[PDB]
């Protein structure tokens, strides 16, 4: 897709036996030239790079320190770890969204940073702080974290986000500011319809006429005790209603489980989906049962059946 370009690569053909610096949580990927980049949760937003998409190495971070303005939104924030970044390339500009918050609370704000290139070796490399995108406070019934931008088939950009509380949110963005359009309304598109409303990390992609909403169910961040799972639903309209393979509404716990983990990789979640031709990859993290539950990067080929539903 134009905003997540990967060129001509047959994802199904390469061997995704990842090696190197694989500690990652809430990842997203971008490719520029022949280099691959992973952005994920960590101090100032952690960055990893690879020459082939298989062998990874730490590259640094986006922000040297917590941008000043963030402190006004989340006063309690006493460390520099930013979460769940999202990235897309539009009009020659890289838009990187990130979350500023504290665990289990909804006093949060999603920020935006831009750059013309992802290669730090380029003298033009520079992440610019573009300020607040959308926020939430204790009085709101949603949480402003876990952003994801997608463009509908009409070329209009939309921002989905959310974690617990009322669930997954969706709002229309302005192409110029890449921030919520002044007259845009906040919509709720997915919820476990249960408490705790364990649903978060939305990621939307368009595929052969349908918008697929990928989300993570249950509990992350508990190492080998994690119960994280990747679920998916779809809709012909980006605003919903999203439903799973069984036809269950995603506003009532609906969602087809794509992966619930195994004996080695526990609690897989917070995914991203990217295409190249008809091929695609599922990107996420999982807690390594053999390595003290360490969050680990996973990149695997993602197939699609006749009805249009994805599978690993
Ligand atoms: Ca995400």
């Amino acid at each position: 897709v134009h905003f997540h370009p990967f060129g001509n690569v047959n994802f199904y053909e390469m061997d995704w036996s990842l090696k190197g610096d694989l500690w990652a949580h809430d990842p997203v990927i971008a490719k520029e030239g022949s280099r691959w980049y992973v952005f994920h949760t960590g101090s100032g937003i952690q960055i990893k790079t690879s020459e082939d998409g298989v062998h990874w190495e730490n590259m640094g971070r986006v922000f040297p320190s917590l941008p000043d303005w963030c402190k006004q939104y989340v006063p309690e924030k006493d460390e520099d770890h930013l979460w769940a970044p999202d990235i897309c390339f539009y009009n020659g500009i890289y838009y990187l969204y990130y979350s500023v918050s504290t665990f289990g609370k909804n006093t949060s704000v999603i920020g935006l940073a831009t750059n013309r290139t992802l290669d730090p070796r380029d003298p033009d490399y520079e992440w610019k702080d573009m300020g607040p995108v959308i926020h939430s406070t204790a009085s709101d019934n949603y949480n402003a974290i876990d952003p994801n931008v997608v463009f509908d088939q009409e070329g209009q950009p939309w921002l989905s986000f959310g974690s617990f509380w009322s669930g997954i949110q969706l709002i229309q963005l302005d192409t110029e500011t890449m921030k919520p359009a002044a007259q845009a309304e906040l919509l709720t598109i997915a919820s476990r319809g249960e408490e705790p409303n364990a649903i978060e990390a939305p990621f939307i992609v368009c595929r052969n006429g349908y918008y697929y909403l990928f989300v993570s169910f249950d509990f992350c961040c508990r190492g080998i005790e994690s119960t994280y799972k990747i679920a998916v639903g779809r809709s012909k309209d980006i605003t919903g209603p999203y439903v799973d393979k069984n036809g269950v509404s995603m506003m009532q716990g609906g969602g087809t489980i794509l992966d619930a983990g195994n004996d080695r990789w526990i609690g897989p979640g917070h995914c991203a989906v990217y295409f190249s031709g008809v091929s695609a990859i599922l990107v996420n993290h999982a807690y390594d049962a053999l390595k003290n539950g360490e969050p680990t990067l996973q990149i695997r080929p993602l197939y699609w059946d006749d009805e249009g539903w994805p599978y690993l």
